[PDB]
């Protein structure tokens, strides 16, 4: 009966288990309840602590993924199926995972707490991809990551109600960091040194709590993965959020008082929900999604791009990236004449049309704008330069130019930013070529799962995975990924960033600077007369 | 006696003209041929008369007077800026014509080229230096004719719908030219039927204009357009701001003492010229390059819509034309008005100097047009580099009013039953007196197209004369074919592969797009941008 694996938190005693890797064994404490099951009643309602308990709890195994849109894209293809629930659905899904050496430390060492994306409609912190083993065997860490409610049941919001505030899954993080300051000694980690890092509405996640005063005094430092909370798909207004609530309703049934609509949203089963969610969206469209974090002056006082503005970001070091194709992913969930099976050599009325899908709500003028700052006027209907084209411009305006802003706003209003590009197509990707280095591959190289024996990576990759992961914790440890070639800091004037691949860092400057003046700088003018 | 190469009868009577000696063999000239009556006094501000008939020999041996205009002072005594202004009195007495013919006499009809000079509709003059078409008479065996015409308020004042001063008369002083050529060119040998303008800058606009105005369409064949065309945005001015113009014009001189036009108009022709020359850049609406008070008018007559309108809608079939623009069409007009900007140092600005000259090289347009240059002729990785802001200014004021109406205007043609041929020239004279940091600056191709260098009395280099003979065999091969190549190659101008040549001393090279990324941009979004 070992005594590594077994740990007593504020609310009581738990159970952990051992597990294996290649550098050596880890001690693992997987479906911690940190807050009461949000059923019934409870739906759409802000997280409630945990009540303690008696006798121990069974932390041996991940628990339920929260209700959620399941993928039906491609049935049984890899490339999708690696983000889809690995464990049954459920309401009662608020667990938490720790991950530390075995045997438990005995001084404090940094935490890393993870934040899944999945577009705030999906995710789990049991994908195989968020295994947090290699890292804290690696590295010496403590890893922490949190399940937290995706879709309507962490984002449907009726403004002003109390019956359904909004942004309850962002709630859910923040109690689930502050369960790691009262309980991630116990585990040996230091609560005076924690790091948030996520990706894509994880990273837009990371964002927001560094936007919220009541979040920033539970961690220290940051890592924004693709996605930035000043994303145009990571929040939406009170108006808007309200029309789509309202939507909802209507589709499953449900009626105006906001406490009848919501008691009748609470009679209706969590699937009935999911099978409706996409079906309130005002537009055709790929990269948006029903139910994001709220600007309604709580959680949020402003909208995240004012607040970035007027920020004073003394103090704070961040480390934000993307990869090498942003766009591609997305493209083959609704771009006219895109898809994984064919080279997706698209003509020019179908990028025109893929303009509209790609940048949903704008006028024609804007969408004008588009076409012509991404039109090669001398070759303006060759179709492998019209995918790339299509494909740049709905990774810009999502992901590379929200990441851009962020980091030279802060960069000049007193932070450290540390900035990437992930340019290594992994071997095993079984995503066509085309698609480059697709949005969300970089993370399987963060965690360490190359050094997993029993998948196919090269050695080359192995070594590769060990130099993120040293590059990541030495930012945890210290605010600054370098070995003590150098990683020089991101600033507004000379926007150096590293290219991240087998090769070793080369310093380039500009994250799309060209294109990023246009949707950064031109376009809000535009919309806006 | 007298020398009967010399004496020529037209339908208004006799001529008598001079031998002229080149360094290839002599030519004939014929300069000074009265085509209108004087328009002066009452005959101010209205649409030429032709000149009646004489009798006895009318001397055709010297330059006639240049019509009054601006005398430019920015510079004064600097060869790059007086080899433009007046080389002759002034005088409203000034709606005569040039003919330059081979010695002897040609036996058969010979290919004609017409000269439109430029000069922004408010300066010019066809007795300048660098228009001397003795050279290219001798050379390339053809007759070639120019006239003056009308310039600033007495040839483009327009009050519109006034019978007094319609406008456009300056455009009528240049059709009436025209038609004297139909009626007698062939009196000195020249071929009636084959018949091709060419013109620069104001001129290049007027000869694209004479292509959108039927009238003057049935009295050539052949066009080239040199650094400017019709749809320019200096080039054209609306009926309503044609008209605040010359109100207010009137009222700094005087006039009244609006009101009846009638009235208004008598008032100003008791006005001495030289007094409207003195306030005519006062009414321009802002403070700008590359804009000037009184340029043609889009009044339903010469021009029945704007040059844009005309030129998307227009079958072009059975029409050759020849365009192009020089290296660097904005350099000279920044020094006439750009913050930071002179021919006697770097002109190295800064970026407020940047966003300050972008509002004067791009007048009248709203905050969020300027936004929108300002953020496609940045570099954002080099912000504010002095050197690249220089350059991307030079760009801006050179594609906004000459490469991208002249590539709009090529396009359409093309795609619309034109044969295109279009330049980029990019020689910088070794004579050339303008700074190095201005490159091949607006309108010194010219000297080139006209054989200056062969002039004995010049320095150029012994290249620089191979490199004028080729251009003059290129522009008079399009003059008598339509092609100006003989019979490396000079492919057309089409609307998808774009192609053009650049001339220098280097042989043909072909290039794909005059700047086909900018000028998507001024062509394309602007005036969507502008509408909405
Ligand atoms: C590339 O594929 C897209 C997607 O089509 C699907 O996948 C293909 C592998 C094939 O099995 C198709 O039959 C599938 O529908 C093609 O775009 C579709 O084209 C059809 C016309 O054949 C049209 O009816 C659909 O609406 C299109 N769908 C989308 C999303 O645009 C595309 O034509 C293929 N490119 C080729 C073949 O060059
Ligand atoms: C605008 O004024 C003209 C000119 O009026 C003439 O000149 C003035 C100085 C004054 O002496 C008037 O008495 C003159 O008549 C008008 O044109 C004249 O119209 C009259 C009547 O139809 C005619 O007999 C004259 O020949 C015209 N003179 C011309 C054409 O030179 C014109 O009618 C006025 N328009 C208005 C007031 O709208
Ligand atoms: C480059 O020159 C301009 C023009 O100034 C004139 O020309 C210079 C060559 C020199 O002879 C000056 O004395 C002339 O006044 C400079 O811009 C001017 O700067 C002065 C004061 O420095 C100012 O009063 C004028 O308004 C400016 N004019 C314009 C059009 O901006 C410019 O500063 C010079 N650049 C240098 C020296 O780097
Ligand atoms: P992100 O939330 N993340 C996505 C789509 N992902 C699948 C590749 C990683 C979990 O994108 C929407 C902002
Ligand atoms: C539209 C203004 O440009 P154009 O009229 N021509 C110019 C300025 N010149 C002087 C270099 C040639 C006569």
């Amino acid at each position: 009966e070992d005594a590594e694996l077994l740990v007593t938190v504020r609310g009581g005693r738990l159970r952990g288990i051992r597990l294996k890797t290649p550098g050596g064994p880890v001690s693992a404490f997987l479906g911690i309840p940190f807050a009461e099951p949000p059923m019934g009643p409870r739906r759409f309602l802000p997280p409630e602590p945990k009540q303690p308990w008696s006798g121990v709890v069974d932390a041996t195994t991940f628990q339920s993924v929260c209700y959620q849109y399941v993928d039906t894209l491609y049935p049984g293809f890899e490339g999708t199926e690696m983000w889809n629930p690995n464990r049954e659905l459920s309401e009662d899904c608020l667990y938490l995972n720790v991950w530390t050496p075995y045997p438990r430390p005995t001084s404090p060492t940094p935490v890393l707490v993870w934040i899944y994306g999945g577009g705030f409609y999906s995710g789990a912190s049991s994908l195989d991809v968020y295994d947090g083993r290699f890292l804290v065997q690696a590295e010496r860490t403590v890893l922490v990551s949190m399940n937290y409610r995706v879709g309507a049941f962490g984002f449907l919001a009726l403004p002003g109600s109390r019956e359904a505030p909004g942004n309850v899954g962002l709630l859910d993080q923040r109690l689930a960091l502050q369960w790691v300051q009262e309980n991630v000694a116990a585990f040996g980690g230091d609560p005076t040194s924690v790091t948030l890092f996520g990706e894509s509405a994880g990273a837009a996640s990371v964002g927001m709590h560094l936007l919220s005063p009541p979040s920033r005094g539970l961690f220290h430092r940051a890592v924004l993965q693709s996605g930035a909370p000043n994303g145009p798909w990571a929040t939406v207004g009170m108006g808007e959020a309200r029309r789509r609530a309202t939507q909802l309703a209507h589709l499953v049934g449900c009626p105006g008082n906001d406490t009848e609509l919501v008691a009748c949203l609470r009679t209706r089963p969590a699937q009935v929900l999911v099978n409706h969610e996409w079906h309130v969206l005002p537009q055709e469209s790929v990269f948006r999604f029903s139910f994001v974090p709220v600007v309604d002056g709580d959680f949020l006082s402003d909208t995240p791009e004012a607040l970035i503005n007027a920020g004073d970001f003394h103090g704070l070091q961040v480390l934000v990236g993307v990869v090498k194709d942003e766009g591609s992913y997305f493209l083959v969930y609704g771009a006219p004449g895109f898809s994984k099976d064919n080279e997706s050599l698209i003509s020019r009325a179908e990028f025109l049309a893929g303009v509209r899908v790609g940048v949903p709500q704008v006028s024609d003028l804007a969408a004008e704008a588009v076409v012509l700052h991404y039109t090669d006027w001398l070759h303006p209907e060759d179709p492998a330069r019209l995918r790339e084209a299509l494909s740049d411009v709905v990774g810009d305006h999502n992901v590379v130019c929200p990441v851009a802003q962020l980091a030279g706003r802060l960069a000049a209003q007193g932070a450290r930013v540390y900035a990437y590009v992930f340019e290594h197509r992994a071997s095993t990707l079984s995503w066509p070529l085309w698609m480059g280095v697709p949005h969300g591959y970089e993370i399987e190289f963060i965690f360490g799962i190359p050094l997993d024996p029993s998948r196919n990576y090269t050695a080359e990759e192995k070594i590769f995975a060990q130099r993120l992961m040293r590059y990541w914790a030495n930012f945890a440890r210290t605010g600054d990924p370098n070995e003590p070639p150098q990683w020089p800091p991101y600033t507004a004037g000379a926007q150096q960033y590293v290219s991240l691949d087998l090769r070793p860092l080369e310093v380039r400057r500009g994250l799309r600077a060209q294109a990023c003046a246009f949707w950064n700088r031109f376009l809000p003018k535009l919309l806006s007369a």
